[PDB]
């Protein structure tokens, strides 16, 4: 299953007080641009109406079958790309999100969750951001395994 449309939209339900929204929007917009920068897909932010991808922050159990068990376990998750709650993305607001090489980088995890919404799967390539184990990579850029994978599905820009 994949999006049949060539354009998609996204909306943030709220900004966590962990970091200013001005810094979060950039991190999120920067991730979408990295994906569109290599794919003919386009992402438009909407301040009203529904969004193919809804992003929100939740704490502890939030009406889901995958409650967060402390700072351990996964730091976030998303539903398969589909109507209803599908395509939604929840972030563990119990952890401390930062915008640099501190404990964790929100943009690194954001790109990872966005990769799943695109239908991408994990990989054993260390240079792949979809790597299961977290790793600090100087600059955050896409890998060829990821570019060829998303381009193979849609094509070149
Ligand atoms: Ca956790
Ligand atoms: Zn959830
Ligand atoms: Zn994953």
């Amino acid at each position: 299953p994949r999006w049949e449309q060539t354009h998609l939209t996204y909306r943030i339900e709220n900004y966590t007080p962990d970091l200013p929204r001005a810094d979060v929007d950039h991190a999120i917009e920067k991730a979408f641009q990295l994906w569109s920068n290599v794919t003919p897909l386009t992402f438009t932010k909407v301040s009203e109406g529904q969004a193919d991808i809804m992003i929100s922050f939740v704490r502890g159990d939030h009406r889901d079958n995958s409650p967060f068990d402390g700072p351990g376990g996964n730091l976030a998750h998303a539903f398969q790309p589909g109507p209803g709650i599908g395509g939604d993305a929840h972030f563990d607001e119990d952890e401390r999100w930062t915008n640099n090489f501190r404990e964790y980088n929100l943009h690194r995890v954001a790109a990872h969750e966005l990769g799943h919404s695109l239908g991408l799967s994990h990989s054993t390539d260390i240079g792949a951001l979809m790597y299961p184990s977290y790793t600090f990579s100087g600059d955050v850029q896409l890998a060829q395994d990821d570019i060829d994978g998303i381009q193979a599905i849609y094509g070149r820009s």
